[PDB]
């Protein structure tokens, strides 16, 4: 035996397709541990989840655990450099993050497989000897203030806290998880709190070993990982902390039968119906709430959503069980509202209860349970291999809930059929404990309350008793039926033998005027799945704002019309994705290959013989108007990025231009557009997965054939296959475009240093430079200078051209952000000069590892190929080519590069900046900048400049 280990679990049940190896165990200090050994893996990973979270904040210091989560990254006793951790990761091809829910704090990272031990050692120190440096705390508190500022004007975050503020304020549920500058500094200072103590106190009280789960994944054997984990983690001290419980629901009697009217930020209409329920988590083997979710949330014929959608009152619905914390859960049903639907909220809920009643009337249904259990068993067997960071983070979390042996299956497999639990949860979905929330702009001015944290305007009301009764006496309604056998359930899982002529990259197997078929049968993953991707080209999908609107509308109407039929396939692991592009349309069909050709044929056939329902047209149109308008409520950085897309692309229709042109969109006009669009096309497809050359040609040909038979599609001409170019910027020039965000009181900035076209050479100069500056940018602009929560840098790539970019969202003005990036950029040339050839070579090696990391799942491989095909570079072997070339570069290559294209006095510096100002408008040396040329009109700017070439295909 071994003193450090309390036990090794028995065999960990995995899918029989999972080649990875697993060992579970419990340390002597009580920490639950999963070990994953994957000798193939390119990146390694570890995560730790602690069963404590914002629900355990001192009442008097809101968001202390979320703050503590930020601080652990910023220095321990053993590795005291503020950024040892994030720099060690950067230089060895890793990344990291954390999050805090009300009951968990979850920390994970990935790294190159050679450096797991180094990564992990630095990591353990978080849980033993964090420094909470006084100077780090002062600074990092602003990052948290930004995190919340971001969220303040977000409609989902406000609704989330508003729920917490209307249950029992005495309950921990009512707490503010995020914290801000106010709750973390201003106010604790006023009240003579030393926050460094309070962080040391909270860390020491709750970061106890008995409350921790670790997962590690690496190339090492299971024995090697064991020794490793034991070594680094046995010294975490066990304080035997009792795990927090919340037996009492935060919605007590007086919180039930309430109605709330709420004003949103975006122009949206929504109804949130919600009942309290007990903790259902222990019933995971039978899962009563999933069963009722499957049903109430169903979207097929017969379903609740269906009648709500035919009465033209709602558009979408979600319902099912919602997590609470240990002790309570909720059951929700929320829908959005047509303008008509808003005036029928009473009737909508009554339909809701008529449906619930139908379920009571029919009793539990084993055949539905069998169906659910079967889908999940299939889902489990053929689960795609996950990226290791996500996987460890996830499993660390759930080690807290399941026996070691079941950690892999517990969330998937079903075992027990429980008509009793089903009937019991069903007894709680009653008018006597309902909550109703309506979110609409029409409550503007009519509100009397304000939510402290986010500022939400709202009104609370008792639901009239006769209203409750009307709901209590819900009749059956003959429009509601249980769903019938799901015919889309796959049964054929045969993995076709690997062909004689199969290749490692996709092959151009068809090159006609109508279509260009790229194909690869799967040589890696061997699951009964495929992806079938299609670009359809029409110059009419974007010839003008009007047309762009129509392509959009057409596609939403089609998706809406297929929804009832398609929902079945989606439960059966077969889904599709269909949207309009600036080039025509896109279509992806993904999942188990068995019934895949059925659904595809149904889609094309529909596309080509489409009949629009006047009622449905009118609603989607209204919903689209709002959507375009709602862009004004998007975040300042998302705005900045948007403007820069509009400014650098040859052709691009502005949200305003679409909004305006959307009124000339009549039903007559739409009916005429469809056959026009569908009459001349080109198709470029990539077919990839468990399929053969001959089946692939058949599928492609069936698509074409359907379009001819029904829309008379003829091929498009080679010269009409027009791709849009990027604006070419003048050597030494600098432009600024300035706009205002009228909703958020932060500002946004995008700075673009354009370089040259994409070419093996020019590609890797940019990438290495980005790699070297990646963490220092984060570390300088955020950690040190605390300019904002959002601080991004990296390559930008569009229409075959490229360049470096910075994105910041900040409280300080853009002219200010400009200058500190510039400051930073000098710091950088200064660093490349001072760095060891070996430091230089580490960065080369990290980019190397990132670039070469093998896809772990089909979808991921497809994506890499598709990027090659949509960009028309067709460079399928690019990763080996570009990497070979990378290893050839030297410090002087990169300085020359920075001196030519990037330094402030660079002979070919091409700088464009988007400044997005807020609602309302020591440190390194910043260089003196030129008078920028302020862009007045986006069209003029474009007319007056060269356009770039397009990239030659490989
Ligand atoms: C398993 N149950 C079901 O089948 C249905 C499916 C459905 C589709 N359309 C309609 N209903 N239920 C659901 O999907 C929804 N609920 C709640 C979401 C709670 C949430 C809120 C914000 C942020 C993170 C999660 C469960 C879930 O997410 O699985
Ligand atoms: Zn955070």
């Amino acid at each position: 035996n071994n003193p450090a280990i309390k036990r090794i679990g028995n065999h960990i049940t995995k899918s029989p397709e999972d080649k990875r190896e697993y060992r579970g165990l419990e340390l002597a200090n009580g920490i639950k541990v999963l070990l994953i050994s994957d000798p193939t893996t390119d990146k390694s990973s570890a995560a730790l989840d602690v069963h404590i979270g914002s629900l355990s904040d001192p009442p008097n210091i809101a968001g202390l655990s979320h703050f503590l989560q930020h601080m652990l990254f910023l220095g321990t006793k053993k590795y005291p450099k503020e950024n040892e951790y994030s720099q060690f990761l950067s230089e060895h091809a890793g990344s990291s993050n954390a999050f805090t829910s009300g009951e968990h704090t979850n920390y994970y990272f990935d790294v190159s497989h050679e450096h797991l031990e180094g990564a992990l050692d630095r990591f353990a120190q978080f849980f033993l000897s964090p420094l909470f440096d006084e100077s780090a705390k002062d600074r990092e508190v602003n990052a948290v203030d930004s995190e919340h500022e971001k969220n303040v004007m977000n409609d989902a975050w406000r609704l989330f806290q508003l729920e917490k503020a209307t249950g029992n304020p005495k309950h921990p549920f009512s707490k503010f998880g995020t914290g801000n500058k106010y709750t973390l500094e201003t106010r604790p200072n006023q009240e003579g709190i030393d926050v460094r103590q309070e962080l040391l106190k909270f860390h020491s009280a709750y970061y106890s070993s008995n409350l921790m789960a670790v997962v590690v994944l690496g190339r090492e054997s299971l024995d090697d990982l064991t020794n490793l984990v034991v070594k680094l983690f046995s010294e975490v001290e066990n304080k035997n902390v009792p795990l927090p419980e919340f037996p009492e629901h935060p919605f007590q009697e007086e919180h039930l039968k309430q109605l709330y009217k709420i004003v949103p930020i975006k122009d949206i209409r929504n109804l949130y119906v919600t009942f309290p329920i007990p903790d259902l988590q222990k019933y995971y083997k039978s899962n009563p709430g999933h069963y009722l979710g499957h049903l109430i949330g169903h979207e097929g014929p017969g379903s609740l959503l269906s009648e709500l959608k035919s009465k033209g009152w709602v558009n979408t619905l979600v319902g099912g069980q919602k997590e609470g914390a240990r002790g309570f859960m909720f059951f929700i049903i929320n829908v959005d509202l047509t303008e008509e639907g808003l005036l029928h909220v009473e009737d909508i809920i009554l339909h809701m209860f008529q449906y619930i009643q139908k379920l009571r009337a029919e009793g539990p249904q084993e055949w539905v349970f069998q169906e659910l259990k079967d889908l999940n068993a299939v889902a489990f067997r053929f689960k795609d291999k996950e990226r290791p960071r996500g996987y460890t983070s996830k499993i660390a979390g759930i080690l807290h809930y399941y026996p070691l042996e079941e950690v892999l299956t517990a969330e998937y497999l079903l075992e027990e059929f429980r008509p009793d639990l089903i009937e019991m949860v069903l007894d709680k979905l009653r008018p006597e404990n309902v909550r109703v929330a309506i979110v609409s702009k029409s409550f503007e001015g009519k509100t009397d309350r304000t939510e402290e944290w986010y500022g939400t305007q709202y009104k609370q009301e008792a639901i009239p008793d006769e209203v409750i009764k009307k709901w209590q006496n819900a009749d059956l309604n003959g429009k509601f039926k249980l769903p019938t056998k799901n015919e889309f359930i796959p049964t054929n899982f045969e993995i076709l033998p690997l062909e004689k002529e199969a290749t490692p990259y996709p092959a151009l197997i068809k090159d006609t005027a109508m279509s260009k078929l790229w194909f690869k049968q799967d040589d890696k993953f061997f699951l009964p799945k495929a992806n079938l991707n299609f670009e359809f080209f029409s110059p009419f999908a974007y010839v003008d704002p009007l047309h762009s609107n129509m392509a959009y509308l057409y596609l939403e109407l089609l998706k809406d019309s297929l929804n009832e039929y398609a929902y079945a396939a989606e439960l059966a692991g077969l889904s599709y994705d269909l949207q309009n592009t600036i080039y025509g349309m896109y279509l992806s069909v993904k999942g188990y290959n068995d019934k895949q050709p059925i659904l595809l044929k149904k889609i094309i056939e529909k596309m080509a013989t489409f009949e629009i329902d006047e009622k449905r047209f009118e609603i989607i149109k209204e919903a689209y108007m709002r959507s375009l308008n709602n862009f004004r409520a998007e975040q300042p950085h998302q705005h900045a990025m948007y403007y820069l897309r509009l400014l650098m692309t040859e052709v691009a229709w502005t949200k305003d231009e679409l909004k305006e042109a959307l009124d000339d969109v009549t039903l007559p006009r739409l009916k005429a557009f469809i056959p026009q669009l569908l009459s001349r096309l080109h198709i470029e497809a990539l077919l990839h997965g468990n399929i053969t050359k001959q089946a692939a040609l058949g599928i492609m040909q069936m698509v074409e054939d359907t379009l001819i038979e029904h829309a008379h599609t003829k091929p498009l001409l080679p010269s009409q296959l027009v791709r849009y170019r990027e604006v070419q910027l003048p050597d030494r020039g600098w432009f600024v475009y300035q706009q205002r965000n009228e909703v958020h009181n932060n500002s946004g900035i995008e700075i673009y240093y354009q370089t040259d076209m994409q070419s093996t050479s020019e590609n890797m100069f940019l990438e290495l430079f980005a790699q070297i500056i990646s963490e220092p940018a984060f570390n300088t602009l955020r950690t040190k200078e605390q300019l904002g929560y959002i601080v991004f840098s990296g390559p930008r790539r569009a229409n075959g051209i490229q360049g470096l970019r910075f994105i910041i969202q900040s409280e300080k003005p853009p002219h200010y952000l400009e200058s500190r990036v510039e400051a930073f950029l000098i710091t950088m040339e200064k660093s490349i000069e001072d760095m060891t050839e070996e430091a230089f070579q580490k960065h080369i090696q990290a980019l190397a590892i990132r670039r070469l990391d093998k896809p772990k799942k089909l979808s991921a491989e497809s994506a890499k190929y598709w990027g090659e095909i949509i960009s028309q570079q067709y460079n399928f072997d690019r990763d080996n080519t570009e990497v070979a070339y990378l290893k050839t570069l030297t410090k002087e290559d990169i300085i020359k590069f920075y001196k030519e294209m990037l330094a402030v006095d660079a002979p070919r510096r091409h700088k464009v900046s988007v400044h997005v100002l807020a609602r309302e408008m020591n440190l390194s040396q910043a260089p003196a900048l030129p008078q920028p040329e302020v862009i007045q009109n986006m069209t003029e700017f474009k007319r007056g400049l060269p356009l770039f070439p397009l990239v030659k295909p490989h």
